[PDB]
């Protein structure tokens, strides 16, 4: 497969990248070293997942050792729910611009929909347990985010875990200036996102598929949950195929036109997961893993329910 998609800033964007959520520190440096000497050229960060410095360790030391040109990486990182403000929008962007060694970002995305209060903790909870709001709304943050496109601190701005109607509602924003480039939303054969992939599609936005294996390392996994990569079907697909069922998994958003940013810490894996460019999925396969779909979410939490802009009550 051609190895870059075009987004709607001009850009390219790798259709396979790294994921870095659950990283250990003293492990993720290595992990995107290896990344990078294997050909990854697409790491996918954030500040709450409280790594993006040692991230930054492996991106400057490629880049000083000439393995890689900055222009050839692209960097994403995304802006945490207690940064939904104003005042708070450019330092947020600027610390994570810090730690992870680099003067812009290719794609900054809002990372959920809600803003929370400010402040220290990074889930501020009422005495009830529920998280305290931000009175913010998503389109003064997106305008925040547009501020940064014309600082240079971004070459991209997007959204994450938008549904359906907070797309719409980015787009309809009176006096928009740029369209998000990217929705990246968690998408696997057991939750398929039909509706909202087209509806995005449709608009011209690019998806990334976030948990792509089921994030089988995620800690609020239970026994009984279903596993991807223990799914004797997908496994008889990849048999077939002559691939590993993580293969498989990673090759089928990539023939829905999507990005995905499967996540290792294990040197091993991390090439496995990039030698997904030799096989195609027949029509037949893809209908097939498609027809798995559970509406099963990795990432879903009950402390922001209630928060007005909690994005999965709607359908899609
Ligand atoms: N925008 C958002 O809200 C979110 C974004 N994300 C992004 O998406 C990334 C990927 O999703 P994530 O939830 O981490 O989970 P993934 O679905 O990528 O699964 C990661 C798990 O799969 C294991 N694994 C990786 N490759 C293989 C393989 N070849 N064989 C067997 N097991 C394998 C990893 O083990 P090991 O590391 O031990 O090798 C780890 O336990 C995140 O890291 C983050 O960057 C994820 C959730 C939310
Ligand atoms: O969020 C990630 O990228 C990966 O997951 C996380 C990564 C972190 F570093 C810390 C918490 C999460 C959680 S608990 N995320 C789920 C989640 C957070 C906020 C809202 Br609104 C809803 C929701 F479902």
């Amino acid at each position: 497969m051609a190895s870059r998609i075009l987004l709607n800033n001009g850009a390219k964007m790798p259709i396979l990248g790294l994921g870095t959520w659950k990283s250990p520190p003293g492990q993720v440096t290595e992990a995107v070293k290896v990344a990078i000497d294997v050909g990854y050229r697409h790491i996918d960060c954030a500040h709450v997942y409280q790594n993006e410095n040692e991230v930054g360790v492996a991106i400057q030391e490629k880049l000083r050792e000439q393995v890689v040109k900055r222009e050839e990486l692209f960097i994403v990182s995304k802006l945490w729910c207690t940064y939904h403000e104003k005042g708070l929008v450019k330092g947020a962007c600027q610390k994570t611009l810090s730690d992870l060694k680099l003067d812009y970002l290719d794609l900054y995305l809002i990372h959920w929909p809600t803003g929370f209060k400010p402040g220290k903790e990074f889930f501020p909870l009422d005495e009830s347990g529920n998280v305290v709001p931000s009175d913010t709304n998503i389109l003064d943050t997106w305008a925040a985010m547009e501020e940064l496109v014309d600082e240079g601190l971004v070459k991209a701005i997007g959204i994450s875990n938008f549904n359906h109607l907070q797309v719409e509602m980015i787009l309809n924003k009176p006096g928009l200036k740029y369209k998000p480039a990217v929705n990246q939303i968690e998408c696997h054969p057991y939750l398929t996102q039909e509706k909202l992939i087209q509806y995005c599609q449709s608009k011209g936005i690019v998806v990334t598929a976030y948990s792509p294996l089921g994030s089988p390392d995620r800690p609020w996994a239970k026994p009984e949950d279903p596993s991807l990569l223990e799914d004797p079907r997908i496994k008889a697909i990849a048999a077939k195929h002559n691939k590993t069922t993580a293969q498989v998994l990673i090759r089928f958003p990539m023939q829905r036109n999507l990005v995905v940013i499967p996540k290792s810490v294990t040197p091993e894996r991390i090439a496995e997961n990039f030698k997904v460019f030799d096989f195609e999925l027949s029509s037949q396969d893809m209908t097939t893993l498609l027809s798995y779909n559970r509406n099963w979410r990795v990432c879903a939490l009950l402390s922001c329910t209630s928060h007005k802009d909690y994005p999965f009550h709607e359908e899609f």
